[PDB]
């Protein structure tokens, strides 16, 4: 009897949504089990049939609980090692960003549930991508977003891979919350007409996959090294430190010297400001360009703007041949997408003039343009992203040139120790490579550097956590795949004409 009370039927579904959601997780690196995202996504569309629109984004919300409590309290790893909060703190603000997350798939299923009530194909095939397609942008656009754990980049091995250079891989999004949809509608009518049409939609993206959009250009075949200096997080100033991380990334450059074309230390390797470091930078520029070398590096750059105050970047410079060192040069690149809750803080410039001047940080961020011109060494052209910056497909995209000869991230994934999210964030980043047809030079602090081909390959890798150089022969392309012509505009037409179909038969019930 009261296992049977309409409210103990909701909340049952509540606990296999939070399942549901949890299933996501394993469709994502290191686990990188494809079958999961769709399960979750069946899972998903499947409990919130038959629901009243609360009942629904109650549903999606657990869900969402589910597959972000699961998928990104790896962020705990770093509030706890440098957060100096008390351990419940600690759990509480990884449950609240979680809880965050699953307001937008509370609002897709609510949503859903509202305009579409009944269990049928357009429901599930035609709305739901479309407006999976908006509450995810709303999810990565709010506050500056947060568009982690999307189910497109767990089709990287996968086999709707192909997808990726023709439409981004929003368009992966749409196609696997379609064919999921379609799984779960065939599951609760027991209707095998769906099921096909599910199957034989997944299984035409197939041969895509071998499509090269891009021709390679042995001609101008480098070799290329990371360095992964595998320096531990600081917390005071210390020049002592400074020069012993200086003294780590010289030593192992300077046998790389006129034998890589190109040599890359990660994200902030200088850990000191660009305006301290002239005679280093100097003095290195030249041993590179006397050997036909050229390095590329993260560094902070505190830069004084005409107004007498300081602009804090955090940036990567270039050096020696092709790219001679200077203060003043453009070749450069500065960070335009700050690090939520790393970088800033969202909303605090509409809180600044009501905090004690003392407790505010001693400098913040500025941020570097939108759209930067590529990073030129050695006669090379790389279109730079640091770090999160990455997994932000569309700018990359934006920044991408023709003659991009690679696509470079530099990245410190040290906060996050053994979690899975270094694994998650390397996996967006091959997702790019693939997106437009370049190999991806990954260079980090202590994981995961790696060579990525113009099909999101894993070409060279070094394992995490160790003091290494990698060091391989690299090839560019060149080409334009259709992603890289259009940008997203052609997923925003086809979500706006399902979208428009979907609204308007909602609508013809009047
Ligand atoms: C029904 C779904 C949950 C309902 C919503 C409540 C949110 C859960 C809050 C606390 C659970 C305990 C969290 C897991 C145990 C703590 C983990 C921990 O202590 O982590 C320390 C360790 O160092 C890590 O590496
Ligand atoms: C097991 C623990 C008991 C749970 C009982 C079953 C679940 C309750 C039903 C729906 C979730 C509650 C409402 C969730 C949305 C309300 C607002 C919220 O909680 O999220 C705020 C967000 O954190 C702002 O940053
Ligand atoms: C264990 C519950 C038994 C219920 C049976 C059905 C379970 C639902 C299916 C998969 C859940 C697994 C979730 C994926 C595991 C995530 C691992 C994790 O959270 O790692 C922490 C941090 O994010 C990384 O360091
Ligand atoms: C009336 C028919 C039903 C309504 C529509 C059915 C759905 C169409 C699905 C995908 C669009 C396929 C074409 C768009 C994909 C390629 C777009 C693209 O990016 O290619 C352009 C670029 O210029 C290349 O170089
Ligand atoms: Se969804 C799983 C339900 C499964 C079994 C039901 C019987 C449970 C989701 C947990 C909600 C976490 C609430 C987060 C929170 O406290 O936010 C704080 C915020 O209000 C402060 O602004
Ligand atoms: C409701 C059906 C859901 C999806 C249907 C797909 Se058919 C299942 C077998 C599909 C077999 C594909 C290989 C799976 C995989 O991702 O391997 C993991 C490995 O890479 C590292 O863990
Ligand atoms: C990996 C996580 C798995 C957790 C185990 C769950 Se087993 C239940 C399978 C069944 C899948 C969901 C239940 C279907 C349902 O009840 O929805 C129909 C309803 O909407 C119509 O009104
Ligand atoms: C219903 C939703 C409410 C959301 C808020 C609940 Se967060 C649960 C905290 C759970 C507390 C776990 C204990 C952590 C710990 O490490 O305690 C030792 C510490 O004092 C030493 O630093
Ligand atoms: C009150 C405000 C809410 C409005 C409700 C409808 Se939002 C319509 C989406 C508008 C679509 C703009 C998309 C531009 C873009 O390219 O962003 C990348 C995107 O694909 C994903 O990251
Ligand atoms: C781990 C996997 C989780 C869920 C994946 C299964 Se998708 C469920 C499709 C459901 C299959 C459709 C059944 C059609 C039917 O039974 O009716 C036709 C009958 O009349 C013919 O004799
Ligand atoms: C990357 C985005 C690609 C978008 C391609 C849209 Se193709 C239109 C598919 C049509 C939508 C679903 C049709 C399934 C169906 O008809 O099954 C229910 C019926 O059998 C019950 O009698
Ligand atoms: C009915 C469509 C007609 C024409 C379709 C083009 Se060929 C169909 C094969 C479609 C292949 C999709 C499934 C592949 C898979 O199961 O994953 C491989 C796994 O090893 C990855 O880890
Ligand atoms: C007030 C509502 C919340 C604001 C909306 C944005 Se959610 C905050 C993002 C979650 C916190 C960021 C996670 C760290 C990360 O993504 O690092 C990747 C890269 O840095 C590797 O080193
Ligand atoms: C289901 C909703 C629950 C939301 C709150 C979950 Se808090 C669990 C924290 C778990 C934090 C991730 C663990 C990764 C790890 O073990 O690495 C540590 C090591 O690297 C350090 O250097
Ligand atoms: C249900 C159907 C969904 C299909 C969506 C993925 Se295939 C889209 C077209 C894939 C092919 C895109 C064409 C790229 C191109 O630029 O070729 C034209 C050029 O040769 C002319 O001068
Ligand atoms: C009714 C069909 C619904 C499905 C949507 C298909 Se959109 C057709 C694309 C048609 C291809 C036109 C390509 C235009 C181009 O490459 O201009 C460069 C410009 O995008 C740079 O911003
Ligand atoms: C219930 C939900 C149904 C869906 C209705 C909302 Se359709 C949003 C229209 C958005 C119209 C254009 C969006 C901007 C854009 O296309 O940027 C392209 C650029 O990034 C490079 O390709
Ligand atoms: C029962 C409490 C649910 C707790 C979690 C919900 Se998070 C949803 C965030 C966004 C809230 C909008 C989603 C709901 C919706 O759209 O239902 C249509 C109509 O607006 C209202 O009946
Ligand atoms: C309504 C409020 C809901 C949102 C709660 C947010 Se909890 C804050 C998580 C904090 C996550 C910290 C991530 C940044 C980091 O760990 O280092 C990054 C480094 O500074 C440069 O990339």
């Amino acid at each position: 009897m009261a296992f049977a009370s309409l409210i103990e039927r909701q909340r049952i579904r509540l606990l296999l949504a939070l399942l549901f959601g949890a299933c996501g997780t394993l469709a994502f690196s290191p686990y990188d089990v494809w079958p999961a995202a769709i399960i979750s996504l069946m899972g998903l569309q499947a409990l919130t049939f038959n629901r009243r629109p609360l009942q629904s984004a109650a549903i999606g919300f657990c869900w969402g609980f589910g597959l972000f409590g699961s998928g990104i309290n790896w962020v705990y790893v770093s509030i706890a090692t440098f957060g100096g909060m008390p351990g419940p703190v600690n759990i509480f603000l990884v449950v609240l960003l979680a809880a965050y997350l699953s307001l937008y798939t509370g609002l897709f299923a609510g949503v859903l549930s509202r305009l579409w009530p009944k269990t049928t194909w357009l429901r599930v095939a035609i709305a739901a991508p479309a407006l999976w397609q908006v509450t995810e942008f709303l999810r990565g656009w709010v506050l500056t977003g947060f568009p982690w754990l999307q189910f497109g980049y767990s089709q990287i091995d996968g086999p709707l891979k192909g997808l990726a250079p023709i439409m981004g891989v929003e368009a992966i999004n749409f196609l696997l919350m379609m064919v999921s949809g379609l799984l779960a509608l065939a599951l609760v009518k027991r209707n095998w007409r769906p099921l096909v049409v599910a199957v034989v939609l997944f299984a035409l993206p197939f041969p895509l996959r071998y499509i090269q959009w891009f021709t390679p250009q042995p001609e101008k075949t480098i070799q290329v090294s990371m360095v992964q200096g595998d320096i531990p997080q600081s917390l005071k100033w210390d020049e002592g430190q400074l020069l012993n991380t200086l003294k780590i990334y010289y030593n192992a450059t300077a046998p790389l010297m006129g034998k890589s074309s190109l040599i890359i230390w990660p994200e902030s390797a200088i850990t000191d400001l660009e305006i301290n470091q002239q005679p280093f930078l100097k003095a290195l520029d030249g041993e590179l360009r006397d050997k036909g070398s050229s390095l590329v590096t993260g560094i902070v750059d505190a830069r004084l703007n005409k107004q007498n105050r300081y602009d804090t970047y955090n940036t990567i410079i270039t050096l020696g041949k092709g790219a001679p060192y200077s203060y003043e040069s453009a070749d450069r690149y500065n960070k335009n997408h700050l690090v939520p809750f790393g970088e800033f803080v969202p909303l605090e410039s509409i809180l600044r003039p009501l905090a004690p001047f003392f407790d505010l940080p001693m400098s913040s961020f500025s941020r570097g343009p939108y759209i930067q011109p590529p990073l030129s060494a050695n006669g090379i052209e790389l279109t730079a992203a640091i770090c999160y910056e990455i997994i932000l497909g569309e700018q990359v995209r934006d920044n991408f040139r023709p003659d991009t000869d690679y696509l470079l991230t530099i990245s410190n994934d040290a906060w996050f120790g053994k979690s899975i999210g270094p694994w998650q964030h390397f996996q967006m980043a091959r997702m790019r490579a693939l997106e437009l047809a370049r190999p991806l030079l990954r260079s980090t602090n202590n994981g995961i550097t790696a060579v990525i081909g113009p099909q999101g390959e894993i070409q060279a890798m070094i394992p995490q956590f160790t003091r290494e150089v990698l060091t391989t022969n690299v090839t560019p392309t060149t080409g334009l795949t259709p992603y890289a012509r259009t940008g997203n505009w052609p997923l925003w037409v086809l979500t706006a004409l399902f979208g428009f179909a979907a609204v308007l038969m909602s609508l013809r019930q009047r």
